[PDB]
Order: structure tokens, then C-alpha cells, then sequence
């Protein structure tokens, strides 16, 4: 039942993609206000 998962070298990189996509939102609060 390991085959199913084996999300170690894909489900790792994606964790550092939400931080990236959460940096271009900070710049929005600064411009609208």
C-alpha cells in the first residue's frame, strides 16, 4: 500500500509554493489602502 502514496518528492516542493503565492498578496494591502 506504499505505491499509492510515495508523495515525498512532490508533496514537499508544493509546500514552498504557498509561501510564494502568499507574498504577492501582501503587496495588495499596501496599494488599496
Amino acid at each position: 500500500n506504499e505505491k499509492k502514496y510515495h508523495l515525498q518528492e512532490r508533496v514537499d516542493k508544493v509546500k514552498k509554493k504557498v509561501k510564494d503565492v502568499e507574498e504577492k498578496s501582501k503587496e495588495w494591502v499596501q496599494k488599496v489602502e
